[PDB]
């Protein structure tokens, strides 16, 4: 058997270039070479106030994108996480193997409790134990992740560890997998700033569903340096929103950094902002031609969905079996 | 309609006769009036560290015990909670619609469970559509945060909950053996306080033995809270297992001494328990018959439960499963 792949993707917001080159491009790159599982997350996604019909249309959107990205349901298992019970159950258990200062102390819980200061729920807190849940059931070996949740796939470790030195070989420990390019693509207006896909300034955006046309503009406008003469070097320090624009430029054409460069030279931002604004514009029609190829066709989302959540409660079932006997729990008849 | 009565029984720490004639005695007459609902609550269990095969064991201990109390399967719905996903599935949609600032108002190195159970309680009693909560006094407030949390989800959504109440009415005093002013706790670690339903005449004798009386002289059986706590509550004992007045029991005690109430007692105590540990070994060892309860018992709770949770699921707006 190969190993095991599990991400996920929360359908709120609108999905960026961000997600897909930290995440969706790794997700579809690795499902030949390993056994790939991946999760529209709509349990983590209400750990942030949804509008009900915004969060089911916004789940099927997600599963739309998981295709039109690439994702193959004859390859990889795609399922909707609150479709499996075994995540909820394994989420509880996990709790009682995790320390509230692992918790308070999530960068992650931090940053959405001061952006939600009405709505710092105990599902915001408990946020990173449902997340080492959906990871462990399914006996992840790898788990392809931007930079940003780093922090929380190290608690899955932790806690992985923590069970099996108490209980036995339950779960695999997960490994990050976070490329090296587009593991955290920033804010056009504010390249300090990771890239939203909940921006309440759409300006700092690249949606992967929106108007090809509407997102060269914005890639115009990105702000960039006063270097005097304008030129197009790598330095996040000093000169973030080139290197911004350069990271998007070699997440989409696969060219390195130093070939950029190179292809730059005796250039300025017209000739980068151009070329990205060309790569970029092209990969999102295309997407989002398949985008609605699949989007319109609810049978095919309905099947998909079906047949993941049977092939995840296969595996996850298996796993909240051996938790459940570990920890001593009356198994179920 | 007929009001559905949610129990959480925390599997660890025998019964005592404290527990049996002051409230699960009266229960048991109960099944009737009420559709009651135990659910033997192991995912509650592991907020604290404890021994695997323990808890497996306790879990069918109180299983046993319940049924040898007289809890009907066939009136009443008893089940283990783990055995029940919909419990976990609420519980994490409801911390959703729980403040954080709510269950720190119930330090870096407790478990996020015991941070967090307050809302698994509040998903077990909503999951049922529960109108009564028999609450012990230390879960007032967990109760109170049920009702919050129904409240809230219903403001927003419809009305997908009802909104439980606690269970006001008690039935009877039985107080700690060498602490006469405390009520007498499974939770103890001081056994000889209390009598658990499972112990021996050989056990029952040695501890009302040594169960706290006064110095009066001469010894007199009267009841007497404030003066003669630890004899009153020999005579609350004895009333509640023989059905005696606590008048009648002063008369026929006159001109007696405390030995002979404390033999009174102990015999009423291991009389009314004889029939309930020989109910409870019969069930406790007959493995297919507590299977075939929690399977059962199991089924019921799920249907409902998942009746419950897929408004919940509808409301929130998530895609409905595939089947
Ligand atoms: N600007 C950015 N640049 C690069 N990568 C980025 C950027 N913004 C976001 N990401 C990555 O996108 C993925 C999905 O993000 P979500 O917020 O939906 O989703 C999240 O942030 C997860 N907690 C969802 C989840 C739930 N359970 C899991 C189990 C395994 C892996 C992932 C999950 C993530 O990989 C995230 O790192
Ligand atoms: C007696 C009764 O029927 N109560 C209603 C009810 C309803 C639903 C679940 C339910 O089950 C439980 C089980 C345990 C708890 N619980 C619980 O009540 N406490 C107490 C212990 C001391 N007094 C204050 C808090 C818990 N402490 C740790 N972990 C827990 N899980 C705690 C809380 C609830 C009980
Ligand atoms: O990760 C988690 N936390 C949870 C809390 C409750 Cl109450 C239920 C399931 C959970 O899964």
């Amino acid at each position: 058997t190969k190993p095991i792949v599990f991400s996920g993707a929360q359908p709120s917001g609108e999905l960026t270039i961000g997600n897909y080159m930290g995440a969706l491009r790794q997700w579809v790159n690795m499902q030949d070479d390993y056994h790939c599982i991946y999760c529209i997350v709509d349990q983590h996604a209400i750990t942030v106030r949804q509008d009900a019909q915004k969060l089911r249309k916004a789940t099927l959107d997600t599963l739309a994108l998981y295709l039109a990205c690439g994702i193959d349901p004859e390859k990889s298992t795609i399922f909707v996480q609150s479709h499996v019970p075994e995540h909820a159950q394994l989420g509880w258990a996990l709790n009682c193997y995790t320390y509230f200062g692992e918790l308070s102390r999530m960068t992650q819980f931090k940053d959405k409790s001061a952006r939600y200061a009405e709505n710092i729920n105990a599902g915001l807190f408990d946020y990173p134990v449902l997340m080492a849940a959906d990871i462990l059931l399914y006996q992840t070996n790898l788990v392809p992740v931007g930079e940003d949740q780093k922090q929380h796939l190290e608690l899955s470790r932790d806690i992985a560890q923590r069970f099996n030195a108490l209980y036995g070989e339950i779960f695999k420990v997960p490994e990050p997998f976070i490329p090296k390019s587009g593991a955290r693509v920033m804010s056009l207006l504010e390249p300090t700033k990771k890239m939203s896909k909940s921006d309440d300034n759409r300006n700092n955006v690249i949606g992967l569903l929106e108007d090809p046309k509407s997102v060269v503009k914005k890639i115009k406008r990105a702000v960039t340096d006063s270097d005097e003469p304008p030129v197009v070097r790598y330095d996040v320090q000093n000169k973030a929103g080139v290197s911004n624009l350069l990271d998007i430029l070699s997440a989409v054409t696969g060219q390195s950094i130093p070939e950029l460069e190179k292809q730059f030279e005796g250039k300025m931002y017209g000739h980068l902002k151009g070329e990205v604004a060309d790569a970029v514009s092209g990969m999102l029609t295309e997407l989002q031609e398949r985008y609605h190829r699949f989007r319109n066709d609810e049978a095919f989302l309905q099947q998909v969905m079906k047949d993941g959540a049977e092939k995840a409660s296969a595996h996850a079932s298996r796993t909240l079996k051996a938790v459940y006997e570990a920890i001593g729990f009356v198994a179920k008849r």
